[PDB]
């Protein structure tokens, strides 16, 4: 495997690279809805996602079906991550599309505020491009892997796969940091920083799932197609 | 006191403030029944949460927090801390969870459910515990970390005081964070290995936070503000 060879900067160059473009709402400037409008941008943002998925070194070396329970995992969880990282450099507002640009008052509000705290703490900690990338693929990689529900050698080497490629992705971080002029400890802390706020990402998707159902999720057999594809 | 400890005795602190391990309610009519196995668990919780706010005033720095902060990160955090209690309780017993001594139960016992999906996961959990070798002393730490941070994102803060909390909070954590690698440092694991690790067990609570919120979202009809404000006072 490619991707357990690479050095922290290629690792770096990798998700840079593959990184999706910031998408637009379909909002008509010349027309005087918020779920539609989101849905609409969230739906064109899956499909640049899977394609961005398919080029984090390591993912493609996984099964199909493993691919697929990943991204069924995560999937929430990425979208609110690359929202967090545009609304960065506006403090009090969420940063949906350069054309969509929401203050608290506006669309559950509780997600909302727990989005823009996570927002607030990215700032705090000056998050780093090459840091986010990171991290999105953090997600991607770690939040399904402890629900595998099979027990063939195969499955067995796949998790290990996984976590491999994660330690990768530390040894990134690491590096980045190093570079950066961070003592030892002060990377230490920072790598923990980092990998703890993704349980607050895990909650706040946790949560909007559960006020979603009361009422669609991307299913198994849709993201297995547009893989495929 | 707490930003002054080093990292053994922030060990030490943490491992002396180990709540005991309880017995669930003798000899319940078996086999279960969805009722009675809920009953006999929501005690069995019930009791253990006593225990846990007497281990919470215990953490280095939790005491430093004013009540209000200090139940904010007890609602947030208490049902992880309780799973991650019996994750560690059912280490050496693959395949079942020891709820308690005398409460070992295997996968087929979970289908008194509306359970059996959030029992799997759980499993998962101790098995990833067991083939990393998850140790005592990483363990407290980890237990900790849950409880300072599962809250801390979601104080809604606008006062100097929030903010001196939070910073408060965050510098605690780098302190657990210093303790932890200093315990695989003295163990012998190169540099890598050691963030490595750190990064494996930091990545596991976002699994820890997933079982919480599922075994919540499971729950078809939680310790109150005022209960909890009650036994943090006593
Ligand atoms: C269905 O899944 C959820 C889960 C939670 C919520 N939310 C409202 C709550 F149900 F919770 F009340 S929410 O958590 O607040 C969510 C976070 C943020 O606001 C919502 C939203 C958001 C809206 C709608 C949507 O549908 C797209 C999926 C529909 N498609 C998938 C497969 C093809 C056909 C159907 C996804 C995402 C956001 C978003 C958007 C973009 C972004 O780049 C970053 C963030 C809403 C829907
Ligand atoms: C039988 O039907 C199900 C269905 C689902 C599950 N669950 C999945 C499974 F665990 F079986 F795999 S579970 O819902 O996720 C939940 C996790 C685990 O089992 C339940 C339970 C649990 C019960 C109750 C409670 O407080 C109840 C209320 C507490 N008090 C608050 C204020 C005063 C009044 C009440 C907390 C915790 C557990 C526990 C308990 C202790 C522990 O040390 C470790 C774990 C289990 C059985």
């Amino acid at each position: 495997s490619l991707a357990l060879s690479l050095t922290a900067d290629q690792m770096v160059s990798a998700l840079l690279d593959a990184e999706p473009p910031i998408l637009y709402s379909e909002y008509d400037p010349t027309r005087p809805s918020m779920m539609g409008l989101l849905t609409n941008l969230a739906d064109r943002e899956l499909v640049h996602m899977i394609n961005w998925a398919k080029r984090v070194p390591g993912f493609v070396d996984l099964t199909s079906h493993d691919q697929v329970h990943l991204l069924e995992c995560a999937w929430l969880e990425i979208l609110m991550i690359g929202l967090v990282w545009r609304s960065m450099e506006h403090p009090g507002k969420l940063l949906f599309a350069p054309n969509l640009l929401l203050d608290r008052n506006q669309g559950m509000v509780e997600i909302f505020d727990m989005l823009l705290a996570t927002s607030s703490r990215f700032r705090m900690m000056n998050l780093q491009g090459e840091e986010f990338v990171c991290l999105k693929s953090i997600i991607l990689l770690n939040s399904g892997v402890y629900t595998f529900l099979s027990s063939t050698l195969k499955s067995l080497e796949e998790k290990d796969h996984i976590h491999r490629v994660l330690d990768k992705i530390t040894d990134t971080l690491i590096h980045l940091m190093a570079k950066a002029g961070l003592t030892l400890q002060q990377q230490h802390q920072r790598l923990a920083q980092l990998l703890l706020i993704l349980s607050h990402i895990r909650h706040m998707s946790n949560k909007g799932m559960e006020h979603l159902y009361s009422m669609v999720v991307p299913s198994y057999d849709l993201l297995l197609e547009m893989l495929d594809a």
